[PDB]
């Protein structure tokens, strides 16, 4: 599973008790273990499995224009030149010979500079936040695993085990209709620009304010009833709070050598009942828009994992299926390779981002489009969220549908990838179907 290879403990697992729910026991945890010692964290569900990454060892800063690697209080500053991916790879490796596994995100910018678009960033502009945790608490359905795990810890589960996890209060909703950005109006400049040949698609996106205080965690455990996403994650680090059900992986490579990718294109609402749900599925399955926009987005995938992989090795293992992604469904590829000895982890993440689902086609026209018609810097939203281990391990989840809070500042945030034959108020309407995933499941704190 996630716990493979140089990720092991010699601790005890605690069998998982019957009625319990790994979501909800994790999202719990976040929040107990680190209110009582006001500490940073970071969820990221993986394959069945909740590993709760609590405290900041060490943190791994990569901006614009430095890299910087705070220890005890203590930052080391460096200058930085060439790939991100780079310089990212080489300061997180070296948190990994202390560590067996580190965390963090990506932002959508740390993918600009391999398309010579990086003198565009503002300066101090964040590209990637990875940290090495003083704890980690893995649960899956069987059992809870525990990795470098005080006493402080374990009397949080014993606690949580005993008197069961808190009830979910009621949610709260947000009018998700305004257009304050402008969204329809930029579709129509980008529906004009791919008119006149300048590119084949662009992914544009709007923010949505939610006007009160949420809280995270129990945000978390609501939303994720009603979702069944490819990963998902819950964090508190630094100035941001952040939770998501992500839709998508850019990219799984595993110490064995297997790398994987699933890209998605195509959108149609879920959860409105079944047979009205089986047609918006029968017509995403044969709509002729929506498989050219996924078949070329596997072409894409397929070209830059055949630049970091053995050759002979790129497959198709899943290909053109519907992924139901709670509020939405999609069209969905799995596609499965091995990691090139020449090649790296960093260096696979680097083909594979940005996703096509976060810029466009052909993918360095579709970035630049971005920094003229969306709201830059993007941050969060449409970077990944990302799992690392020691032996070469790297998971790396596409950060969309997802709540994120920056001061007093609490935003959702949609897109929809805008093709030649796009009309404005169906894409308007596709990013409501997406804010959707969300929006009935917020939680006020
Ligand atoms: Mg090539
Ligand atoms: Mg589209």
């Amino acid at each position: 599973s996630v716990a493979t290879g140089a990720v092991s403990t010699a601790s005890s697992s605690i069998p998982m008790p019957a009625g319990v729910n790994p979501a909800d026991l994790a999202a719990e945890l976040a929040a107990v273990v680190t209110e009582s010692v006001d500490e940073d964290y970071l969820l990221y569900e993986c394959d069945g499995q909740w590993v709760l990454a609590a405290g900041v060892q060490a943190m791994v800063e990569l901006d614009s224009d430095e890299l910087r690697v705070i220890r005890d209080g203590v930052t080391r500053r460096q200058q930085w030149s060439g790939r991100p991916g780079a310089a990212l790879g080489e300061a997180v490796d070296r948190l990994l010979l202390e560590t067996d596994q580190a965390f963090g995100w990506v932002a959508f910018e740390f993918g600009v500079h391999r398309y010579g678009l990086q003198q565009r960033l503002a300066p101090h502009t964040p590209l990637a936040r990875v940290f090495s945790p003083r704890t980690r608490i893995m649960v899956s359905e069987k059992e809870i695993r525990l990795f470098d795990a005080g006493i402080r810890h374990r009397e949080a589960i014993d606690r949580l085990l005993a008197t069961g996890v808190r009830e979910v209060p009621q949610s709260r909703s947000v009018d998700v209709s305004d257009d304050p950005s402008g969204f329809r109006r930029r579709v129509a400049v980008a529906v004009d620009e791919i008119a006149a040949g300048r590119y084949h698609k662009v992914i544009l996106s709007r923010c949505v304010e939610v006007p009160f205080a949420i809280d995270f965690p129990l945000t978390y455990r609501l939303g994720r009833r009603h979702n069944t996403p490819v990963r998902s994650f819950l964090l508190q680090l630094g100035g941001i709070r952040a939770l998501g059900y992500s839709p998508e992986l850019v990219t799984a490579v595993r110490a064995d050598g297997v790398v994987i990718t699933e890209p998605l294109a195509g959108t149609r609402a879920l959860g409105r009942g079944p047979a009205i749900d089986r047609l918006a599925r029968d017509d995403l399955e044969s709509n002729s828009k929506e498989i050219v926009e996924h078949a070329i987005s596997v072409r894409s995938s397929l070209e830059e994992i055949t630049d970091i992989a053995e050759p002979g090795s790129a497959a198709v293992i899943d290909f053109m299926t519907v992924r139901e992604r709670g509020s939405v469904q999609h069209l969905g590829s799995t596609i499965r390779a091995r990691l090139d000895p020449s090649s790296d982890r960093m260096a696979a993440l680097e083909a594979l981002f940005p996703a096509v689902t976060a810029s466009g086609i052909p993918k360095a026209a579709g970035v630049e489009a971005i920094f003229r018609l969306d709201e830059c810097p993007r941050g969060l939203y449409s970077g990944a969220v990302v799992m690392l281990s020691a032996d070469g391990g790297l998971d790396a989840a596409l950060t969309l549908r997802a709540a994120y809070q920056v001061g007093g500042r609490t935003w959702l945030r949609a897109g929809a990838g805008i093709i030649e034959e796009s009309e404005p108020e169906r894409e308007f309407e596709e990013t409501c179907e997406k804010l959707s995933t969300l929006t009935p499941y917020l939680v006020a704190r």
